DNA sequence: GGATGTATATATCTGACACGTGCCTGGAGACTAGGAAGTAATCCCCTTGGCGGTTAAAACGCGGGGGACAGCGCGTACGTGCGTTTAAGCGGTTGCTAGAGCTGTCTACGACCAATTGAGCGGCCTCGGCACCGGGATTCTCCAGGGCGGC
C-alpha cells in the first residue's frame, strides 16, 4: 500500500517539544513535566483557531482569497492583542 | 650575507551630502453660517453641622481544634548526554492566477430639503381584583325545675 492521502492532518505535531522547551526557557520555566507539550499543543490550537478565523471573517469582508498581514493585525488588535512591526 | 617586522603611501569600497524633478498636499486669502459662549429664570439635589431613637452590626475576649507548615522517606519521572535519523532551510523549475496600482465610464444610491403626519410621552377615566361593612345561618355555654336523701 504505498499509496496513502495527500494532506496532513498531525502539524499539530510539528509544534514539537524542544520546540515547547525553548518557549518555556525563554519563559524562565526551569523543570517542565511531560504532559506539558499536549496542553500547550491545545492552547496554541485555541488560539490560533480564534485569531486565523478573525483574519478569515477580516479577508472575506474584503472580497478577497488571500490572508494579508494587515488582517492579521486587525485580528490581533480586536482582540486585544496589538502588534506592532507588520503595518498600521 | 639572507629574510623578517614595521612604517608610509596609493588605489578601491562605502555611507553620506547635495543637486534635480515631479506632484500633490498643505498653506494663504476670502466668505459665510452656525456652534458655542453668555444671560436670565425655575426648580430640585447636594453640603455642613447638628439632634433623636432603634437596633443590628461591630468589637472584644476566650477556648479549642482544624489546618498550615516543617521534616523525612521513597520512587518515579524528568534531565542529561550521545548516536542516529530526518526534515528544515536554501536554491530552483514552471506555469497560472490573485491582487495592488492606475485609468476610465457610468449609474444607482444616499445626502439634502420641504411638507406632513403619526408614533412616542404624559395625564385622565375606567375595569379587575382586593378589601371593608352589613345581614342571614349554625353551634356552644348556661340557669332553673324535678326527684332523692338526711335529721
Amino acid at each position: 500500500a504505498k499509496r496513502h492521502r495527500k494532506v496532513l492532518r498531525d502539524n499539530i505535531q510539528g509544534i514539537t517539544k524542544p520546540a515547547i522547551r525553548r518557549l518555556a526557557r525563554r519563559g524562565g520555566v526551569k523543570r517542565i513535566s511531560g504532559l506539558i507539550y499536549e496542553e500547550t499543543r491545545g492552547v496554541l490550537k485555541v488560539f490560533l483557531e480564534n485569531v486565523i478565523r478573525d483574519a478569515v471573517t477580516y479577508t472575506e469582508h474584503a472580497k478577497r482569497k488571500t490572508v494579508t498581514a494587515m488582517d492579521v493585525v486587525y485580528a490581533l488588535k480586536r482582540q486585544g492583542r496589538t502588534l506592532y512591526g507588520f503595518g498600521g
